[PDB]
């Protein structure tokens, strides 16, 4: 099939407004856009949670078939989870001029004590584009999982790939970045082990 | 050093306050809380801004006879700044109101967003979209559909092969969390799913 029909030049962002500015922002976009029927929308407003964008690293040890996870509290999980302490990927915000790879390698070293060898891109995704602009770009990084060490009150975990994926299936890992990375690993680990040996 | 799998509760968190920062269509709250530390003791009072927009039900519409998936296309303006286009190919989805089940919402949105009656369902998974800054949880089901009944009922409905939809995930043409998660799951499970549903 065709895939999507329209691009940026088919929408006019009339103006934006910051409704709240603190650590993060809440912005109001005012815009018009082309309709699938040909016409041009009326003026539309949407509230958009703006918090910058992130780099994510899945630390994979291809020799051991293990991943490294980081555990820490995410208070926003409280209301819909049995515990707000989550098992997650290495991640960090991307500041201006930084690259995904730079941030990913830096965070693996200081959150988990991991020197990263080769990296490969996994996927870059929008976390929830109806309400937030946030994009997260995921890499897989080559590590020796036996060297993992924890140093922002964080506990470092080493688990087999198979157990980490079973925990996705069971709901014990249930944050988007980790689910997406570990599903991708379940689809690609044979090729990745072949490539990284 | 690290905790190897082969070798805290909510009583360990004190939510002191939730302070309203913004109330409009969505909400922004300041959570003020304390929590137990891995090395013992409690943290001091910590504050976090949290985007509150409720929770959602997501349905991956899968025709197992035809090995096809139904996608819905619509503009998501928050995608603008980082995407080639703000029109996104997505799963059927809708907010869960109080007292509604994931299954009720998923089946309703499928019918109204895409004209699909849904047969059997299976859970895929339920995930937190971005738990450092938002409480939003999305619960995905796979739904059995007859893809030759999909019709747009501003939204455009696409019917594509599963292999095409998954190739679009690989290429980045589908890159929203819900659709990526659903379609990666389908790629891991379609062989057994198709057999169970035929
Ligand atoms: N980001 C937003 N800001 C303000 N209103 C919104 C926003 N997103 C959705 N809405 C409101 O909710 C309705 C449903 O929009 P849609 O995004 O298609 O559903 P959902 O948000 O449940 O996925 C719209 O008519 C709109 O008025
Ligand atoms: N939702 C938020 N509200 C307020 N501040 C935040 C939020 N998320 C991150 N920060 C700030 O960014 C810093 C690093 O964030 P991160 O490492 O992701 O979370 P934390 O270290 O608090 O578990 C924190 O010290 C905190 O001040
Ligand atoms: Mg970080």
């Amino acid at each position: 099939q065709q895939g999507i029909t329209f691009s940026k030049n088919d929408v006019e962002i009339i103006a934006r407004e910051t409704l709240y500015r603190g650590f993060f922002s809440l912005d109001l976009y005012r815009f018009r856009h082309r309709l699938f029927n040909g016409g041009m929308s009326g003026e539309i407003t949407r509230e958009i949670f703006e918090r910058g964008h992130a780099a994510v690293l899945l630390p994979f040890d291809p020799v051991r078939d293990e991943v490294v996870l980081v555990e820490q509290i995410r208070i926003a999980a409280y209301d819909t989870s049995e515990s707000p302490w989550l098992l997650e990927m290495v991640a960090g915000m991307i500041e201006a001029g930084e690259t995904v790879e730079d941030v990913a390698r830096r965070e693996a070293l200081e959150e988990a004590g991991l020197e990263v060898g080769r990296t490969k891109p996994i996927l870059s995704y929008l976390a929830s584009p109806g309400g937030t602009s946030e994009r997260l770009s995921i890499l897989v990084g080559e590590v020796d999982a036996s060297t993992a060490k924890g140093i922002e009150d964080i506990r470092v975990h080493v688990v087999s790939r198979e157990q980490a994926y079973q925990w996705v299936e069971e709901g014990k890992i249930d944050n988007a970045a980790s689910v997406i990375a570990l599903q991708w690993l379940q689809l690609h680990y044979h090729n990745l082990r072949n490539e990284w040996t």
